[PDB]
């Protein structure tokens, strides 16, 4: 009967790794994916956000960043480097690229490995069981399947106001300039604002984060505050409750000059400033909109742009399903979308009857000083149990790395969130310092064993080692005691 | 009524914890604290072997050598630096003693603090709750106390063969050295032997270890080979099955010449090799010789030279308890030792009733490449369960922060055991790569819980970082599959 028994929209975390888990148990599987260019025109390969414009070009500049931190602590431990050591945007640029194309390259070869067929073609529904896919070409084809799998992603989202999409760049653009950024104003203070202005200061920029009213909005605030102060005290410079209303060109270039017009959320006082790059980092919004989900009848929550499905991935039309960024109410991240493309292939044509599981999920924000988390935030806690019932330990600590070349003394911190109503369960995890994630995702897996305080405590840390300072928390929060 | 209601020998890492938690409750309390020098006179500060001659320096040497790699990194990533960096051995040296200065004070002063009497003085037992302490001018004092706490430690084990104690040093003697150490000889293959050959290595000398049988006796054989590999692969020189019989003095200096001789396992086949410096790592030997430990009727070990103690930490003689590197058939680590102190006091002196875990304690052996484990190596745990009820799932990862230098694919390793008689509970778990002990220590806390391949699968990794690794793994040993990148 169908051309295919699933055809996957969306070649990315979540769609590659559904069409990889599908090949092995021998269905025909196509995977449909295309990149919609830039306002400015960048583009690039199979692989999707993380890929090319997200996880993997993050961390490679934040550890050019780190590597530069990395060459000033060499001086106190014998290396003879000069005092200023000089970085260079375009063969930064060019190593993160030529290792995006291997990953693009490496993709496509392990689909046609596994017998999945591939086309470079955005595809949209039109009418039960069948889907039109475009080239860039405009040329036209029509493939019925099975079941369909929905995983398009997102993508950076806009302020709507004047040259915003002339002049500005987003995470799509940032990743392959072809010059330096020069001078840079980032709007929006949440996992992308941060962790990019973070590397941008790190390898020499005057980097500028303008707010609009907190930091990381959904996080624990005590965190999310320290990864503030500390990105201040190390260079990055802050613009707090103000919203940008109009980008200008001063004058083009690679890059040329830009003036930015500015507004108080609480004031009518206006701003207004000089930069050479504004990137915009406000929020992703979902790639549901056009895709043609009338014309076979999924629903989504129009407001939001997020397919709300069952806990096994089903959308209200049976035979669609949909993993990654897109869903209503789940975690967005790469590994997720891995677990939930994986699994429900597995339900699918292996009888397996694991579902993914969404609850715990562990994040780790990249930022000059990594924050790392898995539960819940303080906040949170309190609200679901019950101040009364909220034991907090918590801890700074000094990596031993860093008494050498003597810096940031009692900055990273520890913290951990009990349940006292039920011996003490750890119901949040929060860690911030030098690789938090190293550090969170052994913990994450303790907290779907259940681990208790008193677990964690007859847990012997080693030695010297960051991880361990949670093997040893004494002070709570309630009790007053200072950490310090 | 006694001196004392409690008196400490060490003020190591279990003498210290234990003192500052008994000091915790009110109690009058004594710790005993001397350092008698190494052969060629080298003496330190309060702290004990992991302040001044373990753990601190070590790491922090292991990190001078990790920046030379950043340095060497840091080109692909952007950064115009020289091709070739020269490393200060003087610079670093003094580095590290100006840290492990600051923290013989700030030990001093916790015991002011905590209001504890910190004698620099060299302890024994005399008679019945009594001690003899010597201090460095041979002035004595007798004390007693209503309980004694052994926390003596261990010191570097020598050879016996011409030339040891005269010409070589031993970890006591790195961590201070006052000269660099230039060609190097460590004799040696366990903790010790790859770390600290592994750091010179990172420096930039020319390192060679000799090895009498095998490397790391006691750790898993698989992960042990591959560190092998991992430093042959990077400079480091192997002479296996060979032992040293004769260290003589070509010359002496700073550094000196010196010759060394040795000799097949397996054969009469002897050899020579001419090294600036030559480091045993070789052992450790327990202080618990010379403590009187005759006069109170403490019995040990006598081949070994181990306490054996109870489960609560306590040795045959009711009011005299022993914790630390010296105990019997535990786990030779800084924080355990911590661990029992902590709980020992709060045993005596708060109504705890909580014994120490020496169960699944977690360790990492900081050679150029990490590796950290808990629980069992393959081989142990086979034998404990059979072989056909062990599943090993397996895996090699690449650093993503590796790519851009591009270098070293497919030398991190990861591998978990499970038991298939209990739901696959995960039994051991072992990595080789960058920051293993940052990602065993939580795992060390998920066995604590029980951890079964099942949850493990379940729990949603965290990207991009390596530890991720360890939460997709579906390749076992037993299938045969192939495990490349
Ligand atoms: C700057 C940045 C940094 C990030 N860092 C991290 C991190 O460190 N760790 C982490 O876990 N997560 C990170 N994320 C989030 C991560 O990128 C996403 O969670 C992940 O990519 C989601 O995978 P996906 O399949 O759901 O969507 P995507 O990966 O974005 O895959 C969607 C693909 O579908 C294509 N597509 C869309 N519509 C169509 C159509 N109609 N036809 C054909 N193809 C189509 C898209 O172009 C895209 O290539 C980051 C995101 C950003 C933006
Ligand atoms: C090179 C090296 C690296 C190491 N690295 C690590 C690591 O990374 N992680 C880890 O967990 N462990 C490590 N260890 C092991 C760790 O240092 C020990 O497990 C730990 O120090 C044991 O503490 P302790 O109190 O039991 O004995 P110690 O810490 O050694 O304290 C014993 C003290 O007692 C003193 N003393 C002895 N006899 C007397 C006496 N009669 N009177 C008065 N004082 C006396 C000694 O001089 C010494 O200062 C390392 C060891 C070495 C040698
Ligand atoms: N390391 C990682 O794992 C990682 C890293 C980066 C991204 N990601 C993924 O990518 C997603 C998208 O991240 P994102 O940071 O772009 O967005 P986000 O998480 O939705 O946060 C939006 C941010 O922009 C601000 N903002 C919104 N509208 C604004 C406006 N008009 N003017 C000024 N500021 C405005 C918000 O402030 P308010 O508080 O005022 O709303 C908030 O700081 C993440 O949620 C995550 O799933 C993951
Ligand atoms: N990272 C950490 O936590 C860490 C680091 C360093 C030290 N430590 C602690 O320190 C303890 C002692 O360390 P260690 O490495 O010195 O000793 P060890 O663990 O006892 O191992 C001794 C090593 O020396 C070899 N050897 C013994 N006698 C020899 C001889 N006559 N000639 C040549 N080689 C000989 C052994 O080989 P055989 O197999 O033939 O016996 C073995 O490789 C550890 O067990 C641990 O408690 C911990």
């Amino acid at each position: 009967s169908y051309d295919y028994d699933l055809i996957i929209i969306g070649g990315g975390s979540g769609g590659l790794a559904a069409a990889k888990e599908a090949a092995q148990y021998g269905k025909k599987v196509m995977v449909l994916d295309f990149v919609t260019p830039t306002p400015l025109g960048t583009r690039w390969g199979l692989g999707g956000t993380c890929v090319n414009v997200g996880c993997i070009p993050k961390k490679l500049m934040h550890q050019a960043a780190l590597l530069g931190q990395a060459l000033q602590d060499s001086r106190n431990y014998g290396w003879k480097v000069e005092e200023t050591v000089k970085h260079d945007w375009d063969r930064m640029i060019e190593a993160v690229q030529n290792h995006i194309g291997s990953l693009n390259w490496g993709y496509r070869v392990a689909l046609r490995e596994k017998k999945v067929v591939y086309e470079n073609a955005y595809g949209q529904f039109i009418g039960p069981h069948r889907i039109k896919a475009t080239n860039n070409k405009g040329k036209e084809k029509i493939y019925s399947a099975e079941r369909f799998l929905i995983a398009t992603g997102e993508r950076p989202r806009y302020l709507g106001i004047p040259g915003d999409k002339e002049y500005c760049i987003s995470s799509d653009d940032l990743f392959s300039l072809p010059y330096c950024p020069g001078k840079t104003l980032v709007v929006g203070a949440s996992y992308v604002a941060l962790e990019c202005a973070g590397f941008l200061a790190g390898i020499g920029l005057d980097v500028t984060v303008m707010v609009r009213s907190i930091l990381l909005r959904g996080f624990d605030q005590d965190m999310a505050n320290k990864i503030g102060e500390h990105m201040e005290e190390h260079g990055i410079k802050f613009i707090r409750q103000f919203v940008p209303i109009k980008v200008e060109q001063i004058e083009a270039g690679t890059p040329g000059r830009l003036r930015v017009v500015a507004q108080s959320t609480n004031s009518e006082e206006i701003i207004e400033g000089e930069y050479n790059t504004v990137m915009l980092a406000i929020g992703r919004d979902a790639c549901t909109r056009k895709i043609g989900l009338e014309t076979v009848g999924v629903k989504i929550n129009e407001k939001t742009g997020k397919i709300p499905v069952t806990d096994e991935e089903q959308t209200n039309v049976p035979y669609i399903y949909a993993i990654g960024d897109i869903l209503e109410d789940k975690v967005e991240l790469t590994p997720v979308a891995i677990q939930a493309g994986r699994l429900l292939a597995q339900r699918l044509y292996a009888g397996s009857t694991v579902k993914c599981d969404y609850e715990n999920v562990p994040t780790t924000v990249f930022t000059p000083l990594e924050y790392g988390a898995c539960g819940l935030s303080e906040e949170k806690a309190v609200e679901k149990f019950g101040e009364e019932n909220i034991e907090v330990y918590h801890s700074y600590f000094w990596p031993l790395e860093w008494t050498i070349p003597s810096r940031d003394n009692n900055k990273c911190y520890a913290k951990i969130i009990c349940n006292t109503k039920d011996n003490e369960r750890v119901v949040g995890f929060h860690v911030l310092g030098p690789n938090a994630g190293e550090v969170t995702q052994g913990f994450a897996a303790a907290l779907k064993c259940g681990l208790t305080k008193k677990q964690l405590d007859s847990t012997i840390g080693i030695h010297p080692v960051c991880a361990e300072v949670f093997t040893t928390l004494s002070v709570t929060k309630r009790s007053g005691a200072s950490i310090l």
